[PDB]
């Protein structure tokens, strides 16, 4: 038994929620919260600018001390950091990014590193800003992550398309 609440369940693992996943972390605290990172871990913007947003910038200051001593993640890699005040570590993954041309199928490559991870509150990744289509980032999560994910969905809109769309 876990502390998600509201959720619909999509499989035996994938969960998915209307919700932001910076007030969900505040409210369950989860072991590991997903950042939607870049390689240069500069959080400016969509998921990663609200999650720094709400740590007060402690997450964008470790991240460049992180940066300074080991260089840039790969695209569809990933590092285990603080989760500050939203949750014990914040796993940030680099998906693909489709406003920089970058190979879609790193999605699935991005996907696998919550496969580390027994339980984690994670956004679509690639979605947003990244510029991917969030039905396809979904079908990617399904088909690759075996752990228990909690996906939260920025939008109600959105949320309603990807559920009843959902094979
Ligand atoms: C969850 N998902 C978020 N994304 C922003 C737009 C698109 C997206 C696919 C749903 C990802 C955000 C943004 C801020 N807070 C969030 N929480």
């Amino acid at each position: 038994v876990n502390s998600f609440s509201g959720y619909l369940k999509l499989t035996d693992n994938v969960y998915i929620k209307n919700a932001d996943i910076v007030e969900e972390a505040k409210k369950v605290k989860p072991t590991v919260v997903v950042n939607a990172a870049n390689v240069y871990l500069k959080h400016g913007g969509g998921v990663a600018g609200a999650l720094n947003k709400a740590t007060n910038n402690a997450m964008q200051v470790e991240s460049d001390d992180y940066i300074a001593t080991n260089g840039p993640l790969k695209v569809g890699g990933s590092c285990v950091l603080s989760g500050h005040n939203l949750a014990k570590h914040c796993l940030h993954v680099v998906g693909p990014n489709v406003n920089k041309g970058e190979d879609i199928q790193l999605l699935k490559s991005a996907y696998e590193n919550f496969n580390q991870h027994e339980v984690l509150l994670a956004p679509l990744l690639s979605a947003g800003i990244f510029g991917a289509d969030p039905i396809h980032s979904l079908r990617v999560c399904v088909d690759t992550v075996r752990t228990n994910v909690y996906l939260a969905v920025f939008d109600k809109n959105l949320y309603d398309k990807l559920v009843s769309s959902f094979l």
